[PDB]
């Protein structure tokens, strides 16, 4: 899977779990284009991880041993945090 077939990556962003759908999909739709090529490649590889791990990482119950994956998880968190609803 590579970086310029956006429709295929989009599909790969549909997860079996609700909390992930709301995290990974919107990140992709709003943020993917803004990534470096290296960031895109890493994000694609992140998408091959299992949902139990992605959910733990995104909730910060630990983190990936792979530092590239750790950096991508953190970029998702940062971008999602800034885009989402500001709640009083």
């Amino acid at each position: 899977m590579d970086i310029n077939n956006k429709a295929r990556i989009h599909w790969a962003c549909r997860r079996g779990m609700r909390e992930l759908d709301i995290s990974i999909m919107p990140f992709f739709e709003h943020e993917y284009d803004s990534l470096s090529d290296d960031e895109k490649r890493i994000f694609i590889r992140l998408l091959e991880c299992d949902d139990p791990d992605l959910f733990n990482w995104l909730m910060n119950h630990g983190k990936p041993a792979d530092a590239e994956l750790e950096m991508m998880v953190r970029l998702i968190q940062t971008r999602n945090r800034e885009r989402g609803p500001v709640a009083i």
